Order: structure tokens, then sequence, then C-alpha cells
RNA sequence: GAAGGGCCAUCGCUCAACGGAUAAAAGCUACCCCGGGGAUAACAGGCUUAUCUCCCCCAAGAGUUCACAUCGACGGGGAGGU
């Protein structure tokens, strides 16, 4: 099992090396980034399995196919576990303010990918996110968004993104998919310090 | 004669549930009872469709380039009757 965060990882590394072998015209230069990636994969898994020594040897190959890293990706994902969405009625005491809240519905793979859920209900411009911390109880945040929509670099994911302008008076742009925010999130810390810096 | 009445004048009411039932009044019933009501709720039907489910319009964008492979912000228009 390995966290959301580490998958979009492990992906970035892999879209790496496929771009190493697409620019890079020195072996040996791609050779370091073959064993890097390799490293990477061995960092976030202490054993690894046949499939994975599989998807590891399919990287290794400098002919790398994109069909062939979709499905080292979905090999990947199966150990990825996706977040838990919290009960309604668990959402209500985390969020008491807050009146018939509605999350919408998550696909799976999403929630696997995703780090930490958020929503916004617009219709208020007003956006909800939930997450758990390194204490493992889960903490919402409800805070204006901005209806507006600019490219910006986001303190969530660490990346310069078409964001929103969010309010909870200090103003963050923060992207306006948290699923999208959290595909390019790499680290669930940097989200952390996010929430800190809020 | 007086006592006590009448007439005139005036005083005493958050009688505020303010045309004030008495000078004087709160609750429980799943132990319940009678007379009634579809004049009125709980189930289903009907109407409605905010909500809900589903389908679209525009296409900013994402997608190496490339809106429309796939996805589709801000907005806009419907259908269904679960
Ligand atoms: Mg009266
Ligand atoms: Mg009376
Ligand atoms: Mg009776
Ligand atoms: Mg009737
Ligand atoms: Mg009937
Ligand atoms: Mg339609
Ligand atoms: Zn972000």
């Amino acid at each position: 099992m390995i966290y959301p965060h580490q998958y979009n990882y492990i992906r970035s590394v892999i879209l790496r090396l496929k771009n190493v072998y697409k620019t890079v015209n020195d072996k040996e230069t791609v050779k370091v980034i073959q064993s890097e990636t390799y490293n990477d994969i061995n960092e976030i898994f202490g054993h690894i399995d046949d499939d994975i020594e599989e998807s590891l040897k399919v990287l290794m190959n400098i002919r790398l196919s994109n069909k062939e890293i979709e499905a080292i990706l979905n090999k990947f994902l199966e150990y990825v576990v996706p977040f838990e969405l919290p009960s309604p009625q668990k959402l209500q005491k985390v969020f008491k303010k807050v009146k018939k809240i509605k999350i919408p519905q998550f696909e799976e793979y999403d929630l696997k990918v995703s780090s930490f859920v958020g929503w916004n209900e617009l219709a208020s411009n007003r956006k909800y996110i939930i997450y758990y911390d390194e204490k493992k109880q889960l903490k919402g945040l409800y805070g204006e968004i901005s209806n507006q929509v600019v490219k910006g670099f986001c303190t969530i994911c660490n990346k310069e993104s078409n964001v929103s302008l969010f309010m909870k008076k200090k103003g963050d742009y923060i992207c306006r998919d948290s699923i999208h925010c959290n595909k390019q999130l790499t680290d669930i810390n940097q989200f952390y310090n996010f929430i800190d810096k809020l």
C-alpha cells in the first residue's frame, strides 16, 4: 500500500524517464535516469514484487511505450489506497456550521490519486476541504473560493496553473479542482504546509 | 330624623388573550374513553418539480502542438417523474 502523493511522484519520475528517452540522445545520461527511476521505485517499495520488477524492466528499456507506461501505472495504482470519504453524519460533525453540506461523488481512481478531498459550493462561492492529519483524525476546512480563475503558482500543489483565490486578510490562489491539485501534488507534507500557512 | 339609595363629578383594571367568560385556576395519559373529520396530519395515489437523476448549448481551457480521442471552467437550455 502506498500514499496517493507517492503514486503521483512515481508517475512523475516515469514521465521524466519517458521524456528522457524522447529528448536525451546519450545512452549514458539515459542510464543515470533509468537507475534514478529504479532507485525511486525501490524507495517507494521496500520489497518489490515480480510485477514491479517487470514494470521496472519495461521502464529500463529505452523503447518505452505510453501503453506500457499506462499498464505500469495501473499496476502501481492497485498498490495505492483511495482517500476515504467521511460518512454524511460524520461530515456533519466535521462541518456543524455548514447546513445541508453536499459532497460531489468522487471517482475511485480520483480518490486513489487524491491525498485530500475538497469541493466548492460555487453558489455560495465557498470551498469545503476534508483531509486526514498525521494523527489521522479527519480535518475539514470551509473557506470562500473566488469564482475567477487565473494561472498562478499554487501553494497546495506547489505548481503553477490556473487557480482560484481562496479566502478563509491574506489571499492565496488555489487550483479550482482539488483532484487536479492532488494530481499536481507530489507530497502530503506540502499540502500540510499549505494548511500550516493558512 | 337616620341608615341606606338616586343624580352629577371623579378614582380603583399589562381585565395587554386589550368587546374584558369567574373575585378566584397548572400539568400527564403508551391504562385510556366517547362524539365527530379525509373540513386535518402519518402510507399510497394526483398535481408540482425547488431538490434529484439523466441529456444537452457555448467552449475558457487540459490533452507535447491540437477545445471537441478523452475531459470540459464560468455560464445557458431541457427531459424524466425512481
Ligand atoms: Mg378580543
Ligand atoms: Mg370572552
Ligand atoms: Mg372514536
Ligand atoms: Mg382533503
Ligand atoms: Mg387510492
Ligand atoms: Mg437533452
Ligand atoms: Zn493546487
